[PDB]
């Protein structure tokens, strides 16, 4: 079969693999519809968790159940289905602590082009098909159900992990497609007002969409200045922080209220250290939070975000700016997220 | 000065008592705008929380500061203000350990009403004005603002209580003014599906506006088989209870996944217990954590629910359904709560 | 195989069943030490959880693998494991949302004696052994060991769950084996003063020795009126239940303060409902908040109290009052729990 | 009045004040014992938190009640008391946020040699008596009770800091006396296996005293390779930082599991930045969070550390090496904090 795939760091294209088989408690899975991420940017062309070789790209897919194992019960050939890009190994240590995320080590769960080769190829393996499969409703549509994967999840997981409470103000620093789901997700767990620092008007302009009170734009002045006018002084409750670079976090650092909570979702890409300043975090003491955490995945996680999208709760249709048509296309696509037009948040491509 | 009192257990009336004066930390307030509320018929009715004599009725108030102690620096004579039923003393062992609501002993945050004459006065006094008082902008309606100081703030409580996660399924029971308000709680805290269980028509159609997916009427059928027909025999993931008795418990219990959440925010009238059945707790054994707890209050929580307000992350004026005009019609519109016609949910009174 | 069985509610005796056969994830283990249980009364003797016909008995074991299917990684034949009471299906809805205990359905991760056949025979059946047996280090006496799979989890389970925090005043209702291990639990969760009621002399001379300041025997008074006196009408700051019946609920509402928690891991075997009294829990808000729920178990559970036994934190060997060897002794142990004499707190069988 | 003081950065002495006069909430205190803290070499020598021009130090004293102002309740002339480095002012927005620590402002909460003369004077002032002191009891003599102020709180926030669960693999870092007290601090929150990196042997002897099973010695190489090897690879559960520099947060990320919590307390008194190391940190991604707080303090805290001695939980004598009299030794005592010989945990000095 064909996929395509990180031959090395700094380079892609098409290659040639055996199809997989499923062991007995596995899927195979034809994508349906598929969307790059940012992600596998920094990955191939910052190699910013290491060399890969041959590795078929993609963490991103609605798709049919093609093939089950003889122990899977709940899924069967010709299912439609969200596949998280989060697929642990449910049994392992991590998982009886909490960390589903971290089974079998850290960032282990996410395995789809980390640690396995990825959804962008003719056919790809889901491991533990029960546990990390979910059925999709047919009242959503494809390209509204493949930002379920990963956009919604790890968007959500920033406010999660910002620890917002009601009517928190809360700022989003990045409102790519995670952040614009940072916004959404700060304004599910009641936050008041909500700032979203970003640059780009499209993105902007689908913030404020998604509950975002107050565009804060570098052209106003420093932005840790601009929102600490804002409050009168007081900065924020809480910060998520869903893009930018290494340096972000001494941003958030600043802005925010002593006693407190930064979330990160980002995944940074290059630079040896994030800096965290010693004076503006209370040299030591100032009770502002730090948590950087990669998103939640299996079947439940999806399920909840399913019955968000299904129930009216989320429309995470507006993030996707571009359609394309075709297994050729991933390349395309994928080509995009490296050079981002301006009215770009995320392309999908749909392959049946 | 003029004000609806509790004359004894059984009888309200309009008394005269002496204008009170602010100590150094306090102010007077003259209202603005008041509610009445179910508790309040509790108390004086079913004598739910002992005897009393001449003690001034309400605890839901818009107003005017007229008066502040010396000691008072962030509100003045003219400000306008949201007061919120719960006004503790800060000083206390029980606000060093995380509870205010009961600070000098339970439920001794909330003094309007219960320990200390309430707002349907021409004036009435709040303790510790920089703590208590928070500043009611212009923007937002006098009718609306009086739902802050009760019904927001335990609506949204109740839901808080209900420890409701992102795509849960979540059971409201009960969709009076509070019940309205934790249907709200439950979608701004990231609630999927939202059963409401109630059965006047009004207040069905409200709830669907703030977020009900599935309306449940007891005339229909037990309301627990009910909830597990709809839920294929799982259940729901949390229980906020916002109505009923002492019973509503164990319904709470027989519809809840084991692993769960019962937040209680009603305030139980009469009964000399609260049944919990044995064999659907688990045998004690089930982790459905049973919680139930007095609202917040304070100035910081009023600023909270007046940013939800004010950013239009909820609109609580569909609570109020009757308008009077003056004064005098306090006694009207509190024996309206005591006889609850059925397009009936929340009178305000807009004083002169 | 021989094994030690309920018949019916009501009957035990000695029955001959087939050996059991382990999957590809399960292992055959025999036992090497062995005790009874207060929830085996309950089950047998109240029909507390219903109805069984010729269900071996017994869920605290140390062991000896003898058998392992072919996808078992960790443990191997004449491998020595602590066995936990719960040994759930780990790759259900219930884990993926943090409640093993209760995976397949409340209580049934607790299968042991409960949903499968016990430890009281010549072999048992463990189910996913990589995932629910920990292995024994040599220096913990078997007697000590035995005391792991479910005094010691339970006991400290009470004490988590009753969310003790540093220098809290704690109340144990209930020295039994789980109680005085619940004393112990609240002295590793940071207790200051602890209130340990029982008025058995053993019992109350081991509480002291785990870390008990002050017995309460209810022949010197009403239990809470000795608490409220002891505490100067303040109360305690948390309870946990771990003995009594449906009525100990009451108490435990009536000695603590407003905005605490209850943590109840008593099984109860009787009574229709647990009343809590509407007053004294604050007529529905005085953030009393209660918990009940079975205990922990799965191999992460075992490894983390083996530390604690290893590194010498607790000596759960304190609890065994009467050691027997071999199986004709556990008939013996067994009836000794039934009809409870006054040194007794825990039996154990050694077995060849 | 006498007192010593910081004159200006790497400048102290011996200085003329006014003898402080109560407000109507306060105390004024003359100190029985007094201990010099590692933080005023920070403050002093370092310019850690910036200049200062005579500011009396010292921020750990027991005292005697010498005057009240007339609102004070429950203290009075004569009166023994703990006196808390942190004296909050109650009356503020970051009270009812939950952070007393930094009411009016980051760190606000330690004002004694911050931002409010010390108590290394003949008299010193505490606010707001009520919510600040608490009572010695005789029992605890005042060498033990000079422990309480700063290092038990501090420790034990460490610790609390760090999220500790029953048998969770810790490692703190730095043993002084916060370490010192973070080991008894973690053994207290239900710790199995705790690692406490220290050299000096005098720290390290008492350091298995208060709970400690494995000392790591820097001299001996690596300490994130020794705390590798000694867990198998895996890493710890949890850190505390109470010692160290800028550079310890990457050997806490470098040493922890992913998942995980770190908890610090050291005052850092040098350098820009704190560095994370981005790989080690899961590029973002690996759940290791990270925290950093100022230790509680009032009237409650003292009270649970009081019991906490009082009922023999935590012995803190044990870090009392040095006991001086007078206030011609308070001299001594600071520049024993700078110079640090090697039998030096904490010293006191009796001035009644
Ligand atoms: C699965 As990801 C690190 O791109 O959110
Ligand atoms: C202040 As109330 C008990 O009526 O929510
Ligand atoms: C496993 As049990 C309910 O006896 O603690
Ligand atoms: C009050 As301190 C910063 O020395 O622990
Ligand atoms: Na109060
Ligand atoms: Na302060
Ligand atoms: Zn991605
Ligand atoms: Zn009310
Ligand atoms: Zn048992
Ligand atoms: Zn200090």
């Amino acid at each position: 079969m064909k996929g395509f795939a990180m031959l090395s760091i700094g380079k892609v294209g098409w290659i040639e693999k055996e199809k997989p088989a499923p062991g007995p408690f596995d899927a195979i899975v034809r994508p349906l519809a598929v969307a790059p991420c940012t992600s596998d940017i920094h990955t191939v062309f910052e190699g910013a968790i290491g060399e890969r070789h041959n590795m078929i790209l993609g963490h991103e897919a609605v798709g049919e159940v093609v093939e089950v194992g003889s122990e899977v019960k709940d899924f069967k050939p010709g299912d439609r289905v969200v596949v998280p890009a989060i697929t642990p190994d449910w049994r392992t240590s991590e998982v009886q602590r909490g960390y589903h995320q971290h089974s079998g080590g850290m960032l282990a769960g996410w395995k789809f082009s980390n640690v396995k080769d990825g959804v962008f190829g003719e056919f790809f393996h889901v491991n533990d098909a029960d546990m990390n499969l979910a059925h999709l409703p047919k009242e959503i549509p494809l390209e509204a159900a493949v930002m379920i994967p990963d956009m919604m999840t790890t968007g959500f997981h920033g406010a999660e992990l910002a620890n917002i409470k009601l009517g928190d103000t809360v700022c989003v620093i990045g409102i790519g497609p995670v952040g614009l789901m940072s916004v959404a997700g700060a304004n599910h767990l009641g936050a008041g007002r909500i700032f979203a620092v970003g640059s780009r008007k499209h993105c902007c302009d689908i913030a404020l969409e998604y509950g975002a009170t107050d565009i804060i734009n570098y052209k106003n002045g420093d932005i840790v200045e601009q929102i600490l006018k804002a409050t009168d002084g007081k900065g924020v409750d809480k910060v998520v922080i869903a893009g930018g670079d290494v340096h972000t976090f001494a941003q958030a650092v600043k802005m925010i209220k002593p006693g407190s909570d930064i979330g990160n979702v980002n995944y940074l890409g290059e630079g040896d250290n994030i800096d965290i300043p010693r004076s503006e975090w209370g040299v030591g003491m100032g009770h502002k939070h730090i948590h950087g955490g990669l998103c939640p995945g299996g079947r439940l996680r999806m399920e909840r975000l399913i019955d968000l999208v299904f129930y009216k709760r989320v429309d995470p249709s507006k993030l996707v700016t571009h359609v394309f048509r075709g297994f050729d296309n991933i390349e395309k696509a994928f080509m995009l997220m490296k050079d981002k037009p301006k009215d770009l948040i995320k392309p999908v491509v749909i392959l049946a």
